[PDB]
């Protein structure tokens, strides 16, 4: 049975005896209480820091659910698999994750690129079309960057996106709470398929299923789909720390196309921009050279899709159009992130917009 003594906890001596108990019963490893106290640490750093004047309430409402929430997840895993719904009843795990990221954002300095888009994607939804967001990837908190920067103007895009997730995020103990509460297409990436040689034949045969039900999704039309076909979020390079999208995988943006043209339903493919490592970024060596959370702003923008016919009319073969064709998604997505980047990190704000890319502040 659940033990919900997080919940009763009022104070930081509360919290780490709390941890301290629950370890002492083996009702939580060593490793997963020790990320527990440094991701409440950092996380109240991180709201502290922003100036948010009810930091502290924040922090000990959020933290103490979040805890709990690890904790009920490491008594008994959910189990994702294929296609996973947003569990939003008895307890909204989607508002939990909107509410436990809001507070990291700097919406005054945060920017939507060519909201108008976002618009037009849903008129598509509306005529039972199928759109995939071809994105970059900086963290695990992504959804919640694009669901709390549309929330006012783009609801449906903010509770129906489903995200193809891969296995490493969603085994991990302290996002599964944030996970649960995500609408989500469950892969194993290529990357660590072979790390295990006795897993390789269940990862193949549940990416095959997670595959025919996502073909069987866009057969009935109107999905949302965000995918990020490098895998992986963005790392800074290692000599310069300089941060952009990752290389994408040409046979990832191919997969999804021809997925689209076997489910006899119109389909979309936009490229997708998203600016916010520094909210919570992946580790890095050079990072330590040159904080795990912290408050920033955030970029989100959306460019028109690509032309497919004109790449193939102009290639020779099918590798060559794979390959010109997931580079101008890419290039488009790399246009999109610097303009996001001179709005936030270079300060322009709404005078970093180009003929191209149209800034916003939708809140």
């Amino acid at each position: 049975s659940h033990s919900r003594k997080f919940l009763d906890v009022r104070s930081e001596e509360e919290l780490l005896s709390c941890i301290k108990k629950e370890t002492e019963a083996g009702k939580l490893p060593p490793n997963v209480a020790a990320g527990m106290e440094e991701l409440y640490q950092n996380y109240r750093n991180a709201v502290i820091e922003s100036g948010n004047p009810k930091a502290d309430e924040i922090v000990l409402s959020n933290m103490t659910v979040a805890l709990d929430r690890i904790l009920l997840d490491v008594e008994d895993p959910f189990v994702f698999s294929s296609h996973h719904k947003a569990i939003r009843e008895p307890f909204d795990y989607y508002i939990f994750g909107q509410n436990y990221i809001r507070p990291l954002i700097d919406f005054g300095n945060s920017f939507v690129g060519n909201l108008s888009l976002f618009k037009d994607i849903e008129e598509k939804l509306q005529q039972g079309h199928n759109v995939v967001l071809i994105s970059n990837h900086q963290t695990e908190a992504d959804p919640a960057i694009i669901s709390l920067l549309l929330e006012k103007t783009n609801p449906y895009i903010a509770e129906n996106t489903i995200f193809v997730a891969g296995d490493r995020v969603l085994a991990d103990p302290l996002c599964k709470p944030f996970s649960i509460g995500r609408n989500l297409i469950c892969v194993y990436s290529k990357k660590h398929m072979f790390d295990i040689p006795e897993l390789t034949e269940t990862k193949r045969k549940a990416n095959t299923r997670s595959l025919k039900e996502m073909a069987l999704l866009l057969r009935g039309g109107s999905q949302l789909i965000w995918i990020a076909p490098s895998g992986g979020r963005d790392r800074p390079d290692p000599s310069t720390g300089e941060w952009y999208p990752a290389p994408f995988d040409a046979s990832s943006v191919d997969n999804m196309r021809r997925l689209i043209q076997h489910s006899d339903v119109p389909g979309h493919l936009f490229p997708l921009a998203l600016l916010c490592h520094d909210i919570m970024p992946p580790p890095s060596q050079v990072e330590i050279e040159i904080r795990v959370i912290a408050f920033n702003g955030a970029g989100l923008s959306v460019a028109p899709e690509i032309s497919f016919e004109e790449i193939a009319a102009t290639h020779k073969n099918p590798e060559e159009v794979r390959e010109a064709y997931s580079k101008a998604l890419f290039d488009s997505v790399a246009m999109q992130y610097n303009v996001l980047k001179t709005a936030i990190s270079g300060k322009q704000g709404l005078g970093a917009s180009t003929a191209d890319v149209s800034l916003s502040q939708p809140w």
